[PDB]
């Protein structure tokens, strides 16, 4: 069923809360035993948001390999994503160790450091060129190279140095700065423009490690970003673009991380983004 007609049918019937609970009921439940070990309590932002054991990213260290991060591998679309929480005061060094070890080119940030008067993630990148950061625990140095501030997003060029080997890499930081403190954006135009800027950079392409995507918990806004990207790529690849079922794609992605799309409003917004984005994919 053409999702645009499914959309109007749910809107006119006002059944978004009903569709959303059906997804919550059918979603996968896999163990997260490593996340719940007592040694890892200060590595988790939220007691109720944990990576599954089968899909968790492992740090390359014998001491403690744990980070709250999941590998989402979309087989038919040929896209992979790492979804992670906003870094905590004790996990900024682990965060950049993961970027280094997984060979990522891009980091996508969908939250502000402060929202609703509370801290949603640590200031984990340098704000001035002349004031770089050194993570002693993971032996990494991070330098701000350049910053391009736009009305709806900021793009930063960062240099990450492995102080052990003196290898360096360029990382691109894509920061969506205008998601409202409550609810979802009224139009998906700025969010789709932002998704197309990340794609244009090479950060989502198979010559690099997976993109790192985060918000505060790494499931809600982060879920909307990967769901919209994957659905648009499948509409490009398939003979019948109307065969793309957003609910089935979301349940596939929930095999790899719990709780993706946190509200019925985020589910409606994901449908709107895919419907409006398809009007480019199909030749406009
Ligand atoms: N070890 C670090 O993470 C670190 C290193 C250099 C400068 C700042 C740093 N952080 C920033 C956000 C979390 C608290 C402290």
């Amino acid at each position: 069923m053409e999702m645009e007609k499914e959309f109007e049918q749910i809107d006119k019937s006002g059944s978004w809360a009903a569709i959303y609970q059906d997804i919550r009921h059918e979603a996968s439940d896999f163990p997260s035993r490593v996340a719940k070990l007592p040694k890892n309590k200060n590595r988790n932002r939220y007691r109720d948001v944990s990576p599954f054991d089968h899909s968790r990213i492992k740090l390359h260290q014998e001491d403690n390999d744990y980070i709250n991060a999941s590998l989402i591998k979309m087989e038919e679309a040929q896209r992979s994503y790492i979804l992670t929480q906003g870094p905590l005061p004790n996990t900024v060094g682990h965060f950049w160790e993961m970027v280094w070890e997984q060979k990522s080119r891009g980091v996508v940030m969908l939250n502000r450091v402060m929202e609703k008067g509370s801290l949603k993630c640590a200031q984990y990148w340098p704000q001035k060129e002349e004031k770089e950061m050194i993570f002693e625990d993971t032996n990494l140095k991070l330098t701000l190279i350049s910053e391009d501030i736009k009305s709806y997003y900021t793009v930063r060029q960062l240099e990450l140095e492995n102080l052990t080997t003196q290898e360096t890499r360029e990382i691109l930081h894509f920061h969506y700065t205008t998601w409202p403190d409550f609810g979802v954006p009224e139009s998906p135009a700025s969010f789709l423009n932002f998704l197309f800027k990340v794609r244009e950079s090479g950060s989502l392409s198979p010559e690099h490690g997976p993109v790192v995507v985060h918000c505060s918990a790494g499931i809600g806004r982060s879920g909307t970003f990967c769901l919209a990207d994957t659905c648009l790529l499948l509409m490009d690849k398939r003979k019948d673009p109307s065969s793309v079922d957003i609910k089935k794609v979301l349940l596939e992605m929930r095999k790899f991380r719990m709780g993706l799309i946190q509200t019925a409003d985020q589910l409606r917004f994901s449908y709107l983004a895919v419907i409006e984005g398809a009007k480019f994919i199909m030749g406009d």
